[PDB]
């Protein structure tokens, strides 16, 4: 099933997600429904908290071919280092993209769609992507970064566009 992302100015994409308890069939179908919420957008990730679900799940595909599915269940951050930054978007802020500070390199842990504890060490986009889907989890939003005349340019053109989509 697609299930609808939540936009800006929503508070509900302010919730903080509570871990997962257990990776069963619930939270497969969950973790299923956002990867075809994600491809039917068009994105490269997704954060449970995006489409109202609050729990520290997120799915993610940065590959060219879009067929290299990553989930994240109960992410951990265990070391990050240097600094860079492109241009980000994000289905929550539909349209609007912007650069944000992120650390260049991270290694997390986390478990898999099957329960299964990983490592995983990242770069580039990859890196990236990661700490853009965490900072969901704890309801927070690229946007954030940014100067409040920069926020409210942003807020303006989303509501703008939900406004035309209506
Ligand atoms: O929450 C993510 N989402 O709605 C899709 C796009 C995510 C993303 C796009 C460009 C650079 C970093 C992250
Ligand atoms: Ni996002």
């Amino acid at each position: 099933s697609v299930l609808q992302v939540l936009h800006i100015p929503d508070e509900r994409l302010r919730k903080v997600a509570k871990p997962v308890e257990e990776v069963n069939a619930e939270i497969q179908r969950i973790v299923d429904d956002m990867f075809e919420t994600m491809y039917a957008e068009e994105g490269i990730g997704l954060a449970a908290t995006q489409v109202d679900i609050h729990q520290r799940i997120i799915v993610i595909d940065v590959s060219e071919n879009r067929d290299e599915r990553l989930v994240l269940i109960n992410p951990e951050l265990l070391e990050k280092s240097g600094e860079t930054g492109i241009e980000e978007g994000c289905l929550s802020i539909p349209e609007q993209r912007a650069l944000v500070p992120r650390a260049e390199k991270v290694k997390i842990r986390a478990l898999d769609r099957d329960g299964k504890p990983f490592e995983l060490e990242a770069d580039g986009l990859l890196a990236i992507c990661i700490q853009h889907e965490m900072d969901h989890l704890v309801g927070k939003l690229f946007m954030d970064y940014l100067s409040p005349l920069k926020q409210q340019r942003i807020r303006q053109k989303v509501e703008k566009l939900d406004r035309l989509k209506a």
